[PDB]
């Protein structure tokens, strides 16, 4: 009643599992509205099988889509984690059975997997939440509350840091549940001690502006955010709660470079550029028309019904809630205005001469005004730069492309900087002379999504995602080996982190794939086709998991085909190489440092210069990864099972692919090799004694081991189907299945 679904019955658990069943009947078949449906063998054939489906028709299917399924005992369990048959549909339908049971909290890895319920339930209500810490995993009903709970007691003794990691889910439920996560942080505060924005509400202070700030529109998602944020929480206290960080991580500058006409821009821009605030628009030296700024214009010209007048008002609401000055903050978004003005800047190339050279432009004068530079200062000092030290020397004649790239780079870097600045004061508003000794953290996205059409940066983020999965895998590898140790057993399995890292390694040698791309970009005035050819020599023979894409529909050309934890995904080339190109000039900020605005010092401040750009983006990740290596990570993966966020029912197929994207699926692929399985003596034998038909006294006249050796002596001798564990018993997925198959067959006879 309290937790009414969440532990649903003693009686019904039995009686459901009591219900009639047969595995050898109960089979997999492939569907137009599920990829797969539970099935019956009508008949079996060479490389096809003859089938009927519970709801639907009789159906004719090849062998490979099929096996008979883990029976009611399995059917009512808590755990994908304790699987006993591995094919995706099993997992999926079963959790769908949770969903029709509405049974919330789902487990694989050692960790819990999440769905926005789209409905009222008082999951929150403290009867569970306060009254107990709860339990380690096996011991209590599944809940995200667990993961926090045990991470605490773990750290409490351990006293080094941990973060909990929450995947995809890129809109409503993701953020709602992050909120509730900090709500449970408040519950931890209440647990620790008890006797100024509220701390969730303090994060809310950030949320609306920051949400506009780095949200983005996917073809398949409509407010989705392509910063990197990471959330930290910090303890000088193990009392009631101590205060928190949200932090600075991979940000996607290239989006400023480009959009397709279906697609839109960093939401800030789109929001501000609406019409409502009468003074700013001219104060901004701006036309309310997006249409003007081609570099802005590149996208889709609106989102029909996300109402940016009110969203403007919300931005005001937040910036005023900053308690930070109007004049700076106005100048600050005005910086962005300048940025879009830079899209207009366009240069021209003279006779008998290669230089790119000026359009003499009110745009530059707007810049001068806003900057408190003079435009001529730009014109001479940038547009033919100076760099030398030890003597000092001047740089002239840039190509059209050189200029265009250069200025875009500057603008982008400036946007970046502005984000970076936001840290300083926003956090300081958050920041406290209450100490921190120790840290617990939150992350939002291991972000991978698909389009029929693709662009490098996205793939790079996907690379980073799988890298995160490296981290997942090798930690599990270690821990599971500890579980081998736990009941006396010796490792027959090798690093998953390494194993899939090899798949990354195809991307990464001391040669990076990215590295060589951006590297060769310095080879000038040449065409991606050149690299195509270099692919075709370099990888296309060699690197097994990468492929020439097959013919397929939807697309003029696709160029790369390679294999991923999510499955296997194929992607395409426009000549964009230069987009990643980073120009630098000292001079630009160098003089801005002179300028009036006094944003500029924080505006302003060996590894590389004007180069290494995607590798820089590696570097940014890399540090993060390094620091995470210190930690214990914790894990949540999160789903819209539905067409929508609605009480309305499942939409399967994206849930399929999300789960492909959510490691549990091929993680369980990885683990099934483990015979990843531990089942306790007493229950097990309490079922199993039957065939031995043997009486020798309980207690240790027989161990469970002995009783096994006898029953096995009737039944099996194997390692792979089973091995002994010191307290609990270990199996091929199939094996429990056959065990109870025996049990029903024997008891019925």
């Amino acid at each position: 009643e309290a937790a009414p679904y969440l532990r649903k019955s003693e009686k019904e658990r039995i009686e459901a599992q009591n219900k009639p069943f047969d595995a050898k009947s109960s089979v997999f078949v492939v569907d137009a509205k599920e990829s797969y449906v539970k099935a019956t063998v009508q008949s079996r054939e060479g490389g096809k099988v003859t089938a009927k489906t519970e709801g639907g028709a009789t159906v004719t299917v090849k062998d490979d889509q099929v096996f008979s399924m883990n029976p009611p005992k399995y059917d009512k369990i808590e755990d994908m984690a304790m699987m006993t048959h591995l094919h995706e549909p099993a997992v999926l339908y079963n959790l769908k059975e949770r969903y029709a049971a509405w049974m919330i909290y789902t487990y694989s890895g050692l960790f819990c997997v999440t769905v926005n319920p789209y409905k009222w339930l008082p999951v929150y209500n403290p009867e569970v939440v306060a009254a107990y810490r709860g339990k380690k995993r096996q011991e209590a009903p599944p809940h995200i509350f667990s993961i926090s709970d045990n991470a605490y007691q773990f750290m409490l003794t351990d006293r080094e840091n941990q973060s909990i990691l929450i995947t995809g889910e890129s809109g409503a439920g993701k953020t709602v549940n992050t909120k509730r996560v900090i709500q449970y942080f408040a519950t931890i505060a209440v647990t620790g001690d008890k006797k100024q924005g509220t701390l969730e509400d303090q994060i809310i202070s950030a949320n609306p502006l920051l949400e506009a700030f780095g949200n983005a529109k996917t073809v398949r998602n409509d407010n989705s955010s392509r910063f990197g944020k990471f959330i930290r929480i910090h303890f000088g206290a193990t009392g009631k709660l101590a205060s928190a960080d949200i932090e600075t991580y991979l940000l996607e500058k290239s989006r400023v470079t480009f959009q397709l006409k279906a697609e839109r821009s960093y939401h800030i821009f789109y929001q501000i550029m609406s019409n409502k605030k009468p003074e700013l628009i001219e104060m901004l030296l701006i036309t309310t028309n997006p249409y003007d700024f081609a570099y802005v214009s590149q996208g889709e010209i609106t989102v029909p019904s996300i109402d940016d007048q009110e969203e403007l008002m919300a931005t005001d609401t937040a910036v005023d809630i900053l308690g930070f000055s109007a004049d700076e903050k106005v100048a600050i978004y005005k910086l962005t205005g300048a940025v879009m003005h830079y899209g207009n800047m366009k240069f021209k190339q003279k006779q008998r001469e290669e230089q790119a050279e000026p359009d003499g432009t009110e745009v530059a004068d707007k810049a001068a005004y806003l900057t408190s530079l003079n435009s001529a200062d730009l014109l001479k000092a940038l547009c033919y730069p100076r760099v030398k030290v030890g003597n000092e020397y001047v740089t002239k004649g840039q190509t059209v492309q050189q200029v265009y790239n250069s200025v875009g780079a500057l603008a982008k870097s400036m946007y970046e900087k502005m984000f970076l600045w936001m840290v300083t004061r926003i956090n300081q508003q958050l920041d406290t002379k209450q100490p921190r000794q120790y840290f617990i953290g939150v992350l939002d996205i291991a972000g991978f999504e698909i389009f029929d059409f693709n662009t490098l940066e996205q793939l790079c983020i996907n690379f980073t995602n799988e890298k995160l999965q490296q981290f997942f895998n090798h930690h599990m590898f270690v821990l599971e080996q500890e579980e081998y140790k736990k009941e006396g057993i010796d490792w027959e399995f090798i690093d998953f982190g390494m194993d899939l890292a090899a798949c990354i390694e195809l991307i990464e040698k001391p040669m990076g794939i990215f590295s060589i791309l951006e590297e060769e970009c310095m080879f000038p005035k040449a065409t991606d086709t050149s690299f195509k050819n270099k692919l075709y020599e370099q990888h296309l023979g060699k690197s097994n998991n990468f492929q020439k894409p097959k013919p397929a529909k939807g697309k003029a050309e696709a160029h790369f085909s390679l294999v991923h934890y999510a499955g296997t995904v194929d992607y395409n080339i426009i000549g964009w190489l230069d987009k990643n190109k980073d120009p630098l000039n000292e001079t630009v900020v160098g003089l801005y440092q002179k300028s009036g605005l006094k944003t500029l010092a924080f505006l302003f401040s060996k590894g590389s210069s004007f180069q290494t750009v995607s590798a820089l983006f590696r570097e940014n990740l890399n540090k993060l990864m390094t620091n995470l290596k210190s930690t214990h990570p914790h894990f949540v993966r999160c789903l819209i099972p539905n067409e929508t966020k609605t009480p309305g029912a499942m939409e399967h197929e994206l849930v399929l692919h999300q789960l492909r994207c959510n490691g549990v699926l091929e993680g369980i692929r990885i683990c099934r090799k483990g015979f990843p399985s531990r089942i306790l003596y007493a229950d097990f034998k309490q079922r199993y004694k039957v065939l031995n038909a043997s009486a020798i006294p309980e207690g240790q006249f027989i161990d469970s081991k002995k009783a096994s050796e006898k029953l096995l002596g009737s039944i099996d001798i194997d390692h792979t189907q089973y091995k002994f564990g010191h307290t609990k018993v270990f199996f091929k997925a199939g094996l429990l299945g056959t065990l109870e198959e025996m049990r029903d067959e024997k008891l019925a006879q």
